[PDB]
């Protein structure tokens, strides 16, 4: 039930996050987060990929740093 | 008083320019939509064309990337 309350909270963040500037998509970073936990993968490289994803998530997009971390 | 005057006159003139605009002004958005919908066309490139159109619909000017997605 505590997770229920939390996931409602972030459902509301879904709503305003969507409508606050238009919706690019299901948030293709969230598509990457889904796909990482589908294909394979070994445990060490899954940890490395999730740290790389969280690093890409909190930087501003369109940076030349970000277009390398997405291609990787 | 001067700040409130500035904001009112600023968006007044911009609304004047919008009204002096019919059919979204020149409105290259609907022009490239008509340039999509009247030729071809396959189906995955339909999705690619509509997502590039939706990336053009959100941001309008200031970044190089808006004109990049226009040309692309």
């Amino acid at each position: 039930d505590t997770n229920q309350r939390e996931y409602y909270l972030r459902e509301q963040m879904k709503a305003i996050q969507k409508e606050l500037g238009g919706e690019d998509g299901l948030s293709d970073l969230e598509a990457l987060r889904k796909k990482i936990e589908e294909v394979g993968m070994p445990e060490a490289v899954k940890t490395k990929a999730l740290k790389e994803l969280d690093r890409l998530e909190r930087m501003q997009q369109g940076s030349p740093e970000a277009t390398v971390a997405r291609t990787y």
